[PDB]
């Protein structure tokens, strides 16, 4: 019933149209850290700690 | 009994006069047309339709 049929006459039939689609994404920021003293490392047993 | 007759003492007799006329004609339009489609010559049996 909507194949696009077309007589000898031609004339205004069977116009279509388009469309399109937009993505996104975004980033966000993460870290963490931790803190220690000199005598923590210069009086620990193991001098491979760091 | 109109004839230019001039008697010895002239005078002002037998004045005349004259006339003239205008012939006139215009232009008309004219014109006439057809139409025909695409499928009428193709599909047409005789090739020397137009």
């Amino acid at each position: 019933s909507k194949l696009p049929l077309l007589t000898e006459n031609g004339g205004r039939v069977n116009r279509v149209g388009f469309t399109r689609i937009a993505r996104e994404g975004s980033i966000h920021k993460f870290g963490f850290f931790y803190e220690f003293t000199q005598e923590s490392i210069d009086f620990d047993s193991d001098d491979g700690l760091m």
